[PDB]
């Protein structure tokens, strides 16, 4: 099942023709997010498979439920700063519990804007979206007859910058999770390195009356080689991914041949030489249009067109 | 499977174009439920890892099913006040056995006002938002040609107030839940720090008479871990989570512009300026009037001929 | 249930009428990483019916917990090069451990750029087939009255390369995967003859202490032998997978005559023999021509018109 | 469940009208790939009630754990084929070892031919097919009103041969497998009837060292007589299943009368008296003639014509 | 869990409105196959719920996993005549162990003539059931106007016994099949009543050096009980079953009045006392013209018809 | 799962506008086989819950796989009269034992009328109803327009009574399986007593020959309470459901109002005053006339000019 389920679940699954997001947002988003889960779900997978994370000795003379009593107790114990001791920094390694969870808390905090920005965002494109290759039905009806309301509207998306500052801040924060990622990876390895062992002592009150325990027991954290291993591959892919943030970005210079232009054609278009030399909405909706255009029939026949130039009959062939 | 399974459902399940809710309030209510059943589910998770929560010590000479029988006695002890003790006070520890427990419930608690508020406001809006969006359609029509019935039909709704009170009723009263739980984890935690162990006595009757058994065995409760973890995540999200609902009521200083004046452009359309420094049943039809307006596609070309005003054909572009 | 699902699942199901991806690069992706996923399938299926992979000896002293302990340890003691030894050298044994996950990492690296590129490629050609099937039917509903823009387009293909481009590089990336992977196998297989005895010492600085400890144990890899099997298997198949790489690109020998020539027998039709001695997107149009064709159930009747030509009537009769 | 979940699974999943590959082939490659599955899904799942394998005594001095170790030890040094000794002749057994998965690979084999084929042949045949039932409407339309080209067709048939010649390669490909499936049977059999024990050494050089290990140990291989009652059960279908590719073969005998004899009768139709005496295209469109007649309804009328052979009237009631 | 799925699996599903095949027969297969299956699920389930079959005792110096390793042994012994020991007959015994899946066996063979059966026949008796249909529909279209074509049909199959000798030879060998099961139970039966008991010896040729094993062991086989139970229940089901069988064959003494009597009140009907006293085809199409006359509501508006006799406005409100 | 899975599968499966079986002897026949189905699943539940249904004593000198082994003796040995011995008489017992497995039977049997009944009964009644309700809207249709067919058609059903015979004794014979069903409950119930406690021997002839063994030992039956305790909770229901059956007989006394009434409101209706104090076919048709008259609205409106009663314009309005 469980290999089969995840090459259905993360491998197959598209959900993890309006497009109401940049396509490599998503691949991204879908890559920053399963691989952390499948790598949190390996792991979960490989306890399964191992069973438990940690050992005390314990002399021979103790019984099977008392070396499971004191295994639990120092397992416990670990959550006081006196009772276990490690000269490594006991803190840090009393962390190293806590950092599988965290973990996983790292793989939920990356989903939560991406579930947001998508309640937040969709609606207002989606109706401008499909506004806009309605005009554009509507000038390929005016080419069946053979103002720039949609510029006018550009011109105020040029005008306008309330939605997409909206956009710019939901790249940044998950970015500055994938840093703390990165950087919570990175000092955990780095100790990682040496946090093998620590020593445990059970002598609580009536423990510590105890004349048969020892002082202390010598014990070590096992599952440390997954998480030093598993932390780095992850971190790998990560630095590289913060780069891809960095192209959303570079848009004007990006901009060195107009969408417009292939508009300019038409009859029923203008000189919409519209580079955002100011960043504005108009950049978002150039960007979305030739997200959006991946669908439009005509702007193939448009580049047919434009490719021929590099008519009406062609505009009937159409 | 599980964790992958549970990922994908908390992507898939948006079950968790009218809409009879506003988003936000669906949202923080699917927040709100959604990370304590987790949690939950990762505490029942982690109990099936790590197995049980507690133990005492055993002499050696107890067989390990005697020494499993005196840890289940133990546990069942628990309930009286005369059989386990520890110095930091037994009841509080005693309703640490209660305590996983309590937090299932808190989670259905806060369930069942949802629940109920599904039932009691959905239809009455449902059939006031089709009429509302036929109002338009109706306009559209008159549009299409080219009483304030539904201004006296909102104007009802100022005279009325009965159904704003079944919604922030339903407000408070989940807030209070959340208020109780954030303030039982406050109880709960601080004392967490120290009430760790406990003893047992097993001298029961005839384990009173049995001279074999020593007085009292030294006992420790392991899930606290756990508890102590998992409370804080939830606590401080839903410390924020209480000012939301504070901005569903700051209506009279949100309105510093009008949904209505959007309708003001339209001919049919008169003074419905209604700056609601009384509240009114119209005020909570405001709010979802706009919420409903996130569909209505029409509403955009008004937002773009306002942009224009900031004009037959433009309607007839329509 | 496995054995049948994983026959249902992966040999049976699809899940893995226009080809926007060629069905045989498909079929060879499709096969290819199949087989890996069964033969980790198999391997993971195997660890449940073993159990564990590993093990020392160790003295009838030792509690049986304590062996566990020791064995984990030991197991733990793996990653650090001073506490395990064998004389074959430490590293490799060291990857044996790494080993297993690095094989599904190499599955899974296999899947990257078909993914990849199904979202990159697949929608251009879409809107090119559909466009060019809706030609030959623009031709044949000239049969039914009864400029070579497509040809005027596919001289664009062959003024451009840039797609192209894309698809090749994809190719060589995988198959040098493939080569790393074949080469990987045969550096692990070579060496592992006798790569799987090993010594353990546990004398941790506590356990140093121990006098009662021995100095080192005697210690063999078990799984080694699934290792052995599955890594021949898949190497010799995807030794031979390498040539068929290099089918893809032997284009113009292969084009020693060329589909257009069927489309010759149609008036409607020019010198187009397109033999791209040049490499140009003519090619993979070429190429996705007559993969498209065998859709094309005019053309299988212009395929049988080839073969009557070995008219109008015909043409009725179609 | 799983054994009439397996059973029902089994029978009802019909994918284990136009009819592009024979049923009986397919019904010989689901009995012939379905009862091996079966066998291997029967053996994992005595596999489930069973356990392992195999066993070596040792002393009862040694630890269960020692004794796990001694006996997972020898199950390894199995894989050193030095270092175990039966004087049946040690590689055979070493083969019982590996002989389940084989098995599974041999299940695994016979599947390859199918799905291959499937995608090779499927194409081609439906466009000949779906053709050729819409010729016999045209005539039947003719009817209605009351070249051969399809024997222009057919008569090509006569003279190709390279669609054909890909089919009956792949019959004896498979059939070959079989053979070979039915000879390793035969060679693993005869031997496995006495292939049963062999001596253990676990004296790796620090066990080597161990005076306390005895020099060997007495050990057998229990599975083995599953695998001897399976191995016959299918190999004997297999031997009644290679004459059934010959009668495939045997086309011109077999045809002693025409299935384009009923259409004959159509005067549309003619000397189509095509017995194929040398082997062509024309035979696979001979068996798929009759095969396809079995979904064309309307020859099952010219049955009923030819059993009143045995006319316009009819035509009128047809 | 399961018992619900199999109520589900068995009890409710009805794939385990015309009839291709008897629904009786089915439901005798559906019965006969059912109940081993049943009786086979679940012994195995009892089987889980129990454990295993076999013991030998021993000394209590063996320990338990040298005590597994015995019964293991002996488990194994089974295999060969010389290795265990019984005066009750060892091959039967031997048989024993072979015995619960010989029955799983038996219902796997009942099972292959029904789906031959379905592919076999099904298609021509469609053809032939839709032309009598529709020649009734002519009919209805006859009472609306207001050759014996399906009688010269009919004719014929009294001439033609081909596919008739199909359907009664695969009666004769399921029965067959039933005939054999019941034997086979009815041998194992006797027999049962002390078969259960045997002795192991372990005495391999080093085993046979080990003076401590006892020369022999007692041992007994405990599922046999479960066997005696379960043969005796669908045996007694099978002994009924067969008279049914006998039921299908005596259509003439049966057919002692005449279905086309009731088609001959129509005036469209002719002279069909077609009583087959000579066993022909007619006899098949008798008993399938009555078993599709259950669905064909113009026969029931006929047996109205009949009521009636027992018109033309009769005609008209049918 | 379980108990929500099956409490929802045991209400909703509503399949264990026509009516083609009585609802409420339907209902109670799958309510009344739900009960044992229930109790039989909650008899696994606890099964699998303790383990077990016996045990022996036996001395702790004795290995605990000697023990285990022991155990599961007796519990063979129960098979045979002179193996084991309670004075309260061996035999019933020995059925004990078999108990469990009759309660299944039990279940099954009551099913096997069920199924039977519904492939037997429901084509006849469904023509007929549908015939029915059709002559209704036929009158419906003299109602639009503004011999008694179905009368005639009736007074047949009250000459016939050979369907309904078919349904009285599918009835009794269900029936007597709940006698019998309670009958053998009562004799276990009563029975049941002291009769868990019984001796076992193990003394087969080498055991015979075992000095060690001590004669007899004390054993009893556990889950008898169990069987006890459901036993009386179907029985008590199941004497209460006896009755049920007989108000379906009454039906002469019941006629004291009618049916065909109703329709004598119609002028379309004559002589219908069909009080079947001769028992026939008429009776079962009134019952389900009532039955299917649920779906049919002209009845309400029939009733409801019935009250008027208690005109064509209502006829109008209707």
């Amino acid at each position: 099942m469980a290999i089969a389920h995840l090459a259905t679940e993360y491998v197959f699954s598209d959900f993890l023709g309006l497009r109401l997001e940049l396509a490599v947002d998503k691949m991204v988003t879908c890559i920053a997010v399963g691989l952390p889960l499948l790598l949190i779900s390996l792991a979960f997978a490989q306890e399964i498979s191992i069973g438990t994370q940690i050992s005390c000795f314990s002399p021979s003379s103790f019984s099977w439920r008392q070396a499971a009593f004191v295994d639990s107790y120092c397992w416990a114990a670990v959550q006081q700063k006196s009772s276990l001791q490690s000269e490594s920094g006991n803190l840090p390694l009393w962390l190293h519990k806590f950092f599988p969870y965290i973990l996983l808390l790292f793989a939920i905090l990356l989903y939560l804007p991406a579930l947001f920005w998508r309640f937040s965002a969709a609606p207002h494109l989606c109706s401008d979206l499909k506004f806009i290759m309605e005009e554009l039905d509507k000038v390929y009806n005016r080419a069946i007859k053979a103002y720039p309301i949609v510029e006018q509207y550009l011109k105020t998306k040029k005008n306008s910058s309330h939605l997409i500052m909206k956009y710019i801040s939901c790249r940044l924060v998950t970015f500055v999770v994938i840093l703390l990622a990165c950087i919570y990876l990175s000092y955990y390895f780095s100790l990682s390195s040496l946090s093998d062992e620590f020593l445990c002592s059970i002598k609580s009150g009536v423990l510590k009356n105890d004349s048969t325990i020892p002082d202390r027991f010598q014990c070590k954290l096992i599952a440390v080689g997954i998480f030093q291993l598993l932390s780095l591959i992850n971190l790998i892919v990560y630095a590289l991914l913060i780069p891809v943030v960095v192209y959303t970005f570079f848009i004007p210079f990006r901009q060195k041949t107009d969408i417009l232009k292939v508009y300019e054609i038409l009859p029923t278009f203008d000189v919409l030489h519209f580079k955002s030399e100011g960043y504005n909405d108009l950049s978002l909706y150039n960007l979305f249009l030739e997200e959006n255009i991946s669908e439009l029939k005509s702007y193939k026949c448009l580049k047919v067109l434009e490719n021929i130039k590099s008519p009406m009959l062609l505009l009937t062939n159409l």
